[PDB]
């Protein structure tokens, strides 16, 4: 006989809480995007859909997954409801890495092609993306279904309902998990290059400019202060058209002669070019502080399945060599860690974003009116 119920209840208090910090944390991240109007780009739009997923793994994959540790890991449901329950899990898991490779990807094309942004900003551009991911994932998990359900050998190991095959094991851990790990930690290190490039390069015109408004100042010929302006009008094009006509004011008072009259006039330019330092060197202030707080999302992904990564993979390379029930003891564990990664995508925002931190704290006294 088997099915058992048994005494593993300290897991019982433990997976309980896993799952409501998960379902209430992403709950009002989806409400934080749903209303609050400073996160609609299609960056937050990818962690709402993100946090879909990460709730739906509360709901459907961790209560059952705690219901087997309630009856000694012996499958308690129907038998064709173990390749479901695998593919839910799988599913949401493939969804959340695609995701997140996703939104760095779209983040770096974002910074390369600054005009493309503006056309890209489509709230339905940024679905059609999402739209593009869940149907890459439905599509890669799709064997587990189509296989497992076929065949009860490829889903049950000894009347524990787990991924017993080792194809599906192995090269969906590539298909569907370092061909997007490949991609996220290519793409986010390039983000970092491209926003240390032009950072470095807007310091760069920054002295350039501020070493012109010396020149034009202590100048006494119409070429003297020519020149200088059309190094200024040069370096002020590789920002970006808002200052250019300004110089190109001061450019034709040079061009005639009228030196004190085209002197007076870069004094006029300065504090227009003071504006627009701070106001794009704020801009990539902004986006290298996004850029940080977009990594710990893609870190904690990374390091919270990793010891289930592993070990689940050793388990297939010692198919021989090792203790069968420590390492699935440790798999029991070790995508629980992986499960707890779904609760810390919200804690993450709220540390790290004022306006994921007002907006959860306005819904937990119940006000919605932004
Ligand atoms: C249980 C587990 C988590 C809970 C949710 C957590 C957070 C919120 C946001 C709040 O503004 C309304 C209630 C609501 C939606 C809760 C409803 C009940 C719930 C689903
Ligand atoms: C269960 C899943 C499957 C489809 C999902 C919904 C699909 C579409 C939307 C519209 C969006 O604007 C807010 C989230 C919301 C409402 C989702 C919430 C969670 C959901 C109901
Ligand atoms: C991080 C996780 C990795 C690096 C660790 C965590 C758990 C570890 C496993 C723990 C138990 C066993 C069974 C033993 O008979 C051989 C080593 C082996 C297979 C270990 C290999 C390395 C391992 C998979
Ligand atoms: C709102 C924006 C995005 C959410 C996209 C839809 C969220 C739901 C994900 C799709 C899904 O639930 O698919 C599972 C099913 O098993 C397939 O046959
Ligand atoms: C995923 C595709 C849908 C698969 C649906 C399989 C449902 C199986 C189910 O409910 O269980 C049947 C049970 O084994 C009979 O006693
Ligand atoms: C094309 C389908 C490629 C996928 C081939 C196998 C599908 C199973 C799958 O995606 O498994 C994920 C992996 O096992 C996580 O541990
Ligand atoms: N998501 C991976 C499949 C899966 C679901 N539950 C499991 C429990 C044990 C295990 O080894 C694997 C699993
Ligand atoms: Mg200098």
């Amino acid at each position: 006989s088997l099915l058992h119920l048994q005494e593993k209840n300290w897991s019982a208090l433990l997976t309980a809480v896993v799952i409501i910090l998960t379902i209430a944390g992403n709950i009002l991240v989806i409400m934080a995007v749903s209303l609050e109007k400073k996160l609609q780009n299609a960056t937050n739009y990818f962690l709402m859909s993100l946090a879909i997923a990460d709730m739906l793994l509360g709901f459907l994959v961790m209560p059952v997954s705690m219901l087997t540790i309630l009856y000694g890991y012996r499958w308690p449901l129907p038998s064709k409801l173990c390749a479901v329950w695998i593919y839910l899990d799988v599913l949401f898991s493939t969804a959340k890495i695609w995701h997140l490779c996703a939104i760095s990807l779209d983040r770096y094309v974002a910074i390369q092609n600054p005009i493309h942004h503006s056309r890209f900003n489509s709230r339905t551009k940024a679905f059609l993306k999402i739209i593009a991911v869940w149907t890459i994932s439905v599509g890669i998990s799709m064997p587990i279904p189509v296989f497992g359900l076929q065949d009860d050998s490829k889903v049950f190991k000894e009347g524990s309902c787990l991924l017993a095959d080792d194809n599906f094991v192995l090269i969906g851990s590539f298909v569907s998990f370092f061909i997007p790990l490949t991609i996220m930690v290519i793409t986010y290190f390039l983000t970092i290059k491209s926003l240390q490039k032009e950072a470095a390069d807007l310091e760069d015109n920054w002295e350039t400019l501020n070493d012109n408004l010396k020149v034009i100042e202590k100048a006494d010929n119409a070429a003297q202060v020519k020149d200088a302006l059309t190094k200024m009008r040069a370096a002020a094009l590789d920002a970006g058209d808002i200052l250019v006509g300004q110089i190109d004011d001061a450019l034709k008072l040079a061009n005639e002669g009228k030196v004190k009259e085209a002197q007076a006039a870069a004094e006029q330019l300065k504090t227009t070019i003071n504006a627009y330092i701070q106001k794009y060197g704020q801009s990539i202030s902004n986006e290298q502080k996004a850029c940080k707080v977009l990594g710990i999302v893609f870190f904690l992904f990374v390091v919270m399945w990793c010891p289930f990564f592993i070990t689940n993979i050793m388990a297939v390379i010692c198919k021989e060599s090792c203790n069968e029930d420590v390492i699935g003891a440790l798999l029991n564990v070790f995508v629980w860690i992986g499960y707890l990664n779904s609760a810390v995508n919200p804690l993450v925002y709220t540390l790290f974003n004022k306006t994921y931190r007002s907006a959860f704290s306005r819904y937990i006294q119940c006000q919605y009116k932004e």
